[PDB]
């Protein structure tokens, strides 16, 4: 056959081998050879130490600063709230499998392992429309005396969080489940199987053509509405105004963070496409693994292009940091 | 026996139980299990990462900087080259030897390891008494209007260059060899064996009498000489003058730069005694590799601790990070 079957395992390889044993108890030395296994134990933790103290002083930093109450100080507080969770409960289970080749956990890591990988990514998707139809308003002008505040704007944060514990959660429940992929290494969701049983097809369906082309879409289509009136071919300050300065600002930056997301996020499913819909002839090791685990950077890089344009965030940044001035 | 012999090895396991083969081709989870192993893979490239961005920083920072021309600015400046060299051809072949469980390129790539690791301890070890002295001089003042420059400071840097490509070079030539030590996965020198083939008792008590204990001793009585006049018992500025307030600084600084030092280093050869005199009842391999491999941290921790009180150098820092101000 094409790949190799089982209850909570499906082995990307024949086993017409007669090799394929026990993988949630043994190693995994016999699917792919240990020296790309121990680069992605390496790869885990290097996002584990470069996630972990920006974090926390991010955290502190706006905890500190009651100067930026502006929204997208909120969004990236928030953000950075999911992440810790994530960094937490996710990743040390992770870099626990790649140590020993499988959860001694059993399923019960592996259904750790998921509790927070679509969850984040979920959050990080969805988080970044709630700005996204801000500077469109900022844009185009509806109103005159609008701007977000405490009634505004912690209402897209409450709507990406209860979406986030509507996406992520009923995969715990049997309507999907987790099964590991890549080198068996990661539990994510199905394209190896139907397996309607646990109702994962529908699932799939439900899941791709809610969260990933209509969101996406709206953000092209505010992006479609983003290239008339403020230029993308930047000069120098006052175009119109200083705060509209600041919103051109975050606007260059937005547009660069959503390419760089698309950059990441493209092949991860674009593979799953493949694996899912073509199905029979045959596939290969390197053509799934490579494009999904490159895309395991997402959130670690958000902190670091709002250190990069915003200017003030900068100057909070620097004064905090001894605590002095 | 009380242990393993080999012509290029030294396995610290019995061969009565008549399993240890060749080490430098296979791996050795049979000494150790993998669990540690793939822990140590993990705690170098965690160095190795905290390593080189903030040296290449710090590199282009004094590059940049043509205001402080005090000779710390040079010392920490070609620490900072000593540390490329040893980051570059250091922990790659270690972290390699971690991936396989032995050097592919045989004693090659063991004879690579040590090249630069006791000459970069050596540096740091040795660049602290150039400043110690300086240190003795602001303090005691025998001259009035001494202070070093341009032919005062760099002697200094070749005193301990010129001790580098002494100390670690004659082992290269066969008056000492590399011998993998820890779980046999670091090359550094035998406490084993006598082997006087290749002169090793009288290097390594020739390498203890002239580089350990003396600079320690001139160290302490340097720190046994700067305890009266200026004051540990610190509470604010102007105790004589403002640039001895940065000597007060730097003081303080280095009495705990010396002391983290003292805490890192005294049992990496602590061990070596009881290894090198007392060898034929037994002995452990947690007893000797656990306090080695604590060690490895040195050179990583010398800039963050010129973050912590250094003021104005601080300043040069934070002013040249966006390349702004």
């Amino acid at each position: 056959m094409n790949g190799t079957e089982g209850p909570n395992f499906y082995v990307p390889f024949s086993n017409k081998t007669g090799v394929v044993r026990s993988p949630f108890e043994a190693p995994q030395y016999y699917l792919a050879e240990p020296w790309q296994f121990s680069m992605l134990a390496a790869y885990m933790f290097l996002l584990i130490m470069l996630g972990f103290p920006i974090n926390f002083l991010t955290l502190y930093v706006t905890v500190q600063h009651k100067k930026l109450r502006t929204p997208l100080n909120y969004i990236l507080l928030n953000l950075a709230v999911a992440d810790l969770f994530m960094v937490f409960g996710g990743f040390t289970t992770t870099l626990y499998t790649s140590l020993h080749g499988y959860f001694v956990f059993g399923p019960t890591g592996c259904n750790l392992e998921g509790f927070f990988a679509t969850l984040g990514g979920e959050i990080a998707l969805w988080s970044l429309v709630v700005l996204a139809i801000e500077r469109y308003v900022v844009v185009c002008k509806p109103m005159s005396n609008f701007r977000f505040g405490e009634n505004h704007a912690i209402m897209g944060v409450a709507f990406t969080w209860v979406m986030a514990l509507a996406c992520a959660a009923p995969p715990l429940v049997g309507w999907s489940r987790y099964i590991p992929e890549g080198m068996q290494c990661s539990c994510g969701i199905d394209y190896y199987t139907p397996h309607e049983e646990t109702n994962n097809e529908s699932f799939v369906i439900y899941m791709f053509v809610v969260h990933f082309i209509i969101p996406l879409i709206v953000i092209f289509f505010c992006y479609g509405q983003l290239v008339f009136t403020v230029k993308e071919a930047a000069a120098q300050q006052q175009e119109s105004a200083t705060t509209q300065k600041a919103e051109k600002e975050v606007t260059r930056m937005v547009i660069i963070m959503v390419i760089a997301f698309l950059i990441c996020w493209l092949p991860y499913a674009g593979v799953a496409f493949y694996i899912f819909t073509h199905q029979g002839s045959d596939f290969g090791p390197i053509f799934m693994t490579i494009p999904a685990f490159f895309a395991k950077t997402s959130a670690v890089y958000n902190p670091v292009i709002y250190i990069m344009m915003n200017k003030q965030f900068r100057n909070c940044m620097v004064t905090t940091l001894c605590c002095g001035k």
